[PDB]
């Protein structure tokens, strides 16, 4: 009939044993405060659904980021807000400081803590072996926490990891694609950003879980230790799987789709071809050798797997020999 069902190996029934007020974001009442307290100093950037500004709070003159929202369906706004409130105070989770509206324009905005970020294309080249280990462990704390809280980030990528290198402070940001995990649920596979999408999304396997974030983290790690950003560089979602298949090999791909009885797109038949598994040592060279080790490769190996169930969980990852030098 259809695909074989799947469950998360960790934190499976975490939302199931909690009351609906926790996960039923659609019934959440959002209270919009006054934006007057925040004066905009300068623009930082602009997202697909918002425009981010640096701002200062006139109440206490503390630095802040204001995410002025474009018109979006209130269901998705309620979802992001509820997830941000549920996860507030957690390790390395960006703090939602306030929910506000401009009195006159009525335009809704989310207020966040400010992180004195260093652009990742400048920063990542500077990072030592110990730095990559340190920051990966900070990300794993955020992910294990949010996973334990029954939430998938679903958009892990360098753009969503704010790092203040001077203060060694890391914050996982932009929970706009995040979602509550309910075992059995068939989710929308159009999440994450192309280069960081797990094979489950690309073959359209809907019953995915927290392990989607661990694939994406693996993509980040590969890019950092090998100095190849992005690591998997497809021209579209179809070609993204081809790029993956040219590294992990096509045999394990077809074993994966066979195991889960995944209905593969006809377009894939032509474009995937046949590719052997390329060893991780093939990506090590004179300019990245210093960032690579047996433990780094073994860690990466256990993140970048087709089978989502076979990937390290966040808690398992934090116990890997790679982090023995950090913790
Ligand atoms: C743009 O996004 C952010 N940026 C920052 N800091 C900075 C970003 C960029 C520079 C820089 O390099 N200059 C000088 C432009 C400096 C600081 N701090 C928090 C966020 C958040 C995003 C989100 C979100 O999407 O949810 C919640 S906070
Ligand atoms: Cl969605």
């Amino acid at each position: 009939s259809g695909p074989v069902p799947s469950r998360a190996r960790v934190y499976t029934d975490v939302n199931t044993h909690r009351p609906r007020e926790y996960w039923d974001y659609e019934s959440h009442v959002v209270e919009w405060g006054n934006q007057d307290d925040y004066q905009l100093v300068r623009k930082l950037g602009r997202g697909k659904y918002s425009e981010v500004f640096e701002a200062i709070n006139i109440t206490n003159n503390e630095k802040v980021v204001v995410k002025i929202l474009k018109p979006v369906k209130k269901k998705k706004i309620k979802r992001e807000i509820k997830i941000l409130e549920n996860l507030r105070g957690g390790p390395n989770i960006i703090t939602l400081a306030d929910i506000v509206k401009d009195p006159v324009s009525r335009t809704p905005a989310l207020v966040f803590e400010h992180v004195n970020n260093t652009d990742f294309k400048q920063l990542y080249q500077t990072l030592t072996d110990y730095d990559i280990r340190f920051y990966m462990y900070e990300i794993l704390k955020a992910l294990d926490y949010c996973h334990s809280m029954g939430i998938m980030h679903r958009d892990v990528k360098p753009h969503n990891v704010m790092i203040d290198h001077e203060h060694r402070k890391l914050r996982l940001i932009d929970w706009g694609l995040a979602e509550f995990y309910h075992p059995g649920q068939e989710y929308n596979v159009r999440v994450a950003s192309r280069y960081f999408k797990g094979p489950e999304l690309l073959v359209d396997y809907q019953m995915y879980d927290y392990s989607l974030d661990m694939w994406s983290l693996g993509c980040m790690l590969a890019s950092m230790i090998f100095r190849k950003e992005p690591f998997f560089h497809g021209h579209d979602n179809y070609d993204q799987l081809v790029r993956i298949a040219k590294v992990l090999g096509t045999e394990d791909l077809y074993d994966y789709i066979d195991k889960y009885n995944i209905e593969l797109d006809p377009r894939f038949n032509d474009i995937l071809g046949r590719h052997s598994r390329k060893r991780w040592e093939r990506f090590v060279h004179s300019e990245n050798q210093h960032l690579v080790s047996p433990e780094a490769l073994d860690f990466l190996d256990k993140l970048l797997r087709y089978d989502h169930q076979s990937r390290l969980t966040a808690r398992e990852a934090m116990e890997h020999p790679y982090f023995y030098t950090v913790v």
